[PDB]
């Protein structure tokens, strides 16, 4: 199937940018219902909209209000850009600076983003608020945006940070359950970008993910192997899940799942388990801000 995408006039439907400050009933009206609504660490609640993955977005809000969004489907407008543009043409219309400052009250803030962070997830200033551009850097293609207000950016501190100068156990289960499911959706939109098939949400293998995610919170370590509970293996098996094939990501401390995502995208041997066309299910677990994918093929 190939549409036609012939255009004569403007079209007037407001933009994901569009509803960045303006209240939760505008974005219901221009919206419609999310698919979900779950809790985040940073005060604001994620209404997401993932029933078309080419029309991905999940919105925050907090106060009935719109503080941030984070657009990955590929065909969400997102002007001066679009998802799938090279970084050099991105960088071209509005150059991309190492250095963000910012104030709120009297206070002063200086964000020192390092070489990698300007080639990876650049930070450019909007009409009241930021949008920080997320690159797959092996492709140089832009493959997210996340629109943050003042507030959010300083909260999220996704760099290096020179300045002046209380979540239930229950709400983390909430916020880690978010993470889990946002990471699971966002990893099938790279599998359908890679023209790879989808993978399948496996439950009994996501508890083995929250398992690890926790013991390595636990017991300040951080690597495949539990010094206590052993291997991916040993741990797959201890929670009932036969499979041909395993694989495992691993992430701590980014600031939230979607952050976490990018950040095995653009690592050679974590990008490898995102990409391998061998694996079919998916189970992802998460506790506080450690990030546990287990891939399976059964
Ligand atoms: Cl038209
Ligand atoms: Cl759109
Ligand atoms: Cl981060
Ligand atoms: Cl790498």
């Amino acid at each position: 199937i190939v549409k036609k995408k012939k255009q004569v006039n403007e079209d007037s439907s407001d933009t994901v940018l569009n509803m960045i400050g303006g209240d939760s009933e505008n974005l219901l009206a221009k919206w419609g219902e999310p698919s979900r609504i779950e809790p985040s660490a940073y005060g604001y609640e994620w209404w997401v909209y993932n029933q078309d993955l080419a029309q991905y977005v999940q919105f925050g809000v907090a106060e009935r209000k719109v503080v941030t969004a984070y657009v990955a489907g590929e065909q969400v407008k997102v002007p001066p850009y679009y998802i799938n543009e090279k970084y050099e043409d991105v960088y071209k219309k509005n150059p991309l600076s190492h250095e963000i400052s910012l104030k709120r009250g009297k206070n002063s803030y200086q964000f020192e983003l390092s070489d990698t962070e300007v080639m990876e997830q650049p930070l450019v200033p909007v009409e009241d608020g930021w949008a920080q551009l997320y690159f797959d850097h092996f492709t140089h293609e832009l493959v997210g945006v996340r629109y943050m207000d003042d507030e959010t950016l300083l909260r999220q501190r996704p760099y290096q940070l020179v300045y002046s100068g209380p979540l239930t156990p229950d709400k983390m289960k909430q916020i880690e359950n978010g993470n889990m499911q946002q990471i699971f959706d966002l990893t099938n939109i790279i599998r359908s970008r890679h023209n790879l098939p989808l993978l399948a949400w496996d439950q009994q293998t996501a508890d083995v993910a929250i398992g690890h995610s926790k013991d390595m919170k636990d017991n300040n370590y951080f690597s495949h192997d539990s010094p206590t509970l052993g291997t991916l293996g040993d741990r797959l098996q201890r929670g009932k899940v036969g499979f041909q094939l395993a694989g495992e990501n691993i992430a701590a401390q980014h600031s939230d799942g979607v952050a976490a995502l990018q950040g095995w995208l653009n690592s050679e041997g974590h990008r490898k388990n995102l990409l391998n066309e061998q694996f079919t299910g998916l189970g992802v677990g998460v506790y506080d801000k450690f990030y546990t994918q287990n891939f399976i093929r059964k």
